[PDB]
């Protein structure tokens, strides 16, 4: 049973979802004046808490609730005040979607779940148009293609005292409501696990940059089939070694006078797919601008034209330090994907990554085997509330979820 989910406005079966021709909601409309502004009931112990995202102490104890208590046994992902800050305050955040339960007697942070704006292209996908044409029903087909300002909602977390309690619902129904009081009636999200329904799923990939350094950590071992050769190990740094330096001419770090050119061939990159966002110059300024410890971003220019760029972010790992790298937004015009994302494998290895990570959204697949990523075993699923959509294939998403 899904004792939650069962009461909410998303499919409830896959075959829903292979049934389901044109995008739009699924809820009748609301009007703000149906939505209470008094915050959702909890348990007399707990307070509601719209933490201050300017406020260090604040940040902090978001940081210390996600450290000890966010997903999951030799490695602990850390994601630093530096990160959550970013992630969780893009342009025009709106502060009351970071939604917290404290415990009121000691003012314990217990719970959190995280909504920011994100403006998506989400209308009916290229093959559901084609049948509607067929069935002369484009109009209703093409009724959503414009951008939609809706809520993209992360680290969703429980304190472990706190779990098998029924409280994830409960954080998912008040940040429902302070959504919903800004006219915004849908949101994205993803999740490792599968629940009530999916529109697409992908699985992740890896490639190692410092096996030698993965195997000492024992986060990889030497396969099976190496074990055969007279040097396994020298066979492994054989298979991922990387020239030093990149050869393609113009290719530098990202400065702020590049934002404008990469908010183009960006989004005329993005375009290609049925699922993805739209961002402004603040929001590619904000998202794509190098930040130390967190995002790296690199522009092939000449003669002050920008004509590619890729970015990758920061995710380190406690061993119980592994430095992994995955992969952003990109973008190629002026040489084959795969050299691109060369040289990015190239410029994380030299600034000390030990790992590059993907899931196959985008163009991901095109460079896999060229590149030497494996595939791993987990997914990432895609989700909708509120808005009934075609199952896609993960290379149609262009929404990479921090
Ligand atoms: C219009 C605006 C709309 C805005 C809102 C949109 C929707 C946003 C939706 C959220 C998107 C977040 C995405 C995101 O953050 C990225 S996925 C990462 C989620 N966080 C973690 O895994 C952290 C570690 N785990 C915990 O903190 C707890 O185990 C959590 C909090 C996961 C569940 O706490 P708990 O104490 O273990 O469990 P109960 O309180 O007793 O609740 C059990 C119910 O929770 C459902 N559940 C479990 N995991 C879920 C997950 N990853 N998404 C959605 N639902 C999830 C589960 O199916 C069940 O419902 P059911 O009985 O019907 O099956």
């Amino acid at each position: 049973a899904h004792a939650f989910w069962s009461t909410q406005p998303v499919p409830q079966t896959e075959d829903e979802t292979e049934k389901i021709v044109f995008a739009g909601p699924m809820d009748e409309p609301k009007t703000v004046a149906d939505i209470p502004e008094e915050p959702y009931p909890i348990a007399s112990t707990f307070e509601w808490w719209t933490p201050n995202m300017e406020a260090a102490d604040d940040i902090h104890a978001i940081y210390e609730l996600l450290r000890d208590n966010y997903v999951e046994s030799m490695f602990r992902f850390n994601y630093s005040e530096e990160f959550l800050q970013w992630a969780l305050c893009p342009p025009s955040y709106i502060p009351d979607w970071h939604v917290a339960v404290r415990r009121k007697a000691d003012k314990k942070l217990l719970a959190f779940i995280a909504g920011v704006p994100v403006t998506l292209r989400m209308g009916t996908p290229k093959y559901m148009k084609v049948k509607a044409q067929e069935k002369g029903q484009e109009e209703e087909a093409a009724k959503y293609d414009a951008p939609r300002h809706i809520c993209e909602i992360n680290f969703l977390c429980v304190h472990k005292q706190l779990r098998e309690k029924r409280l994830a619902p409960i954080l998912i129904k008040e940040v429902t409501r302070r959504v919903n009081r800004t006219n915004v009636w849908q949101a994205v999200y993803t999740a490792g696990v599968l629940l009530p329904t999916p529109y697409a799923s992908g699985q992740y990939f890896h490639r190692s940059l410092n096996p030698e350094k993965l195997v000492e950590i024992r986060f990889s071992g030497i396969p099976a089939q190496y074990q055969k050769f007279q040097n396994p190990m020298a066979m492994l740094k054989r298979n991922y070694q990387l020239p030093n330096a990149p050869k393609n001419s113009g290719l530098r770090e990202m400065k702020p006078s590049d934002v404008p050119q990469v908010r183009r061939i960006l989004m005329n990159y993005l375009d290609n797919f049925d699922v993805g966002p739209v961002f402004s110059d603040a929001e590619i300024s904000h998202y794509l601008l190098p930040r130390d410890g967190v995002v790296f971003t690199y522009v092939v220019e000449n003669d002050k034209k920008v004509t590619d760029f890729f970015s990758f972010y920061r995710i380190p790992s406690t061993v119980i330090i592994l430095n992994a790298a995955y992969v952003h937004y990109y973008a190629a015009t002026s040489m084959p994907l795969h050299q691109l994302i060369l040289d990015l494998l190239i410029v994380a290895h030299s600034r000390g990554f030990d790992v590059c990570n993907m899931v196959e959204i985008l163009d991901n697949r095109s460079f896999v085997e060229q590149l030497k990523f494996g595939a791993g075993d987990g997914h990432l699923r895609y989700y909708f509330y509120n808005w009934a959509y075609p199952k896609i294939k993960p290379s149609q998403v262009a929404l990479v979820m921090l």
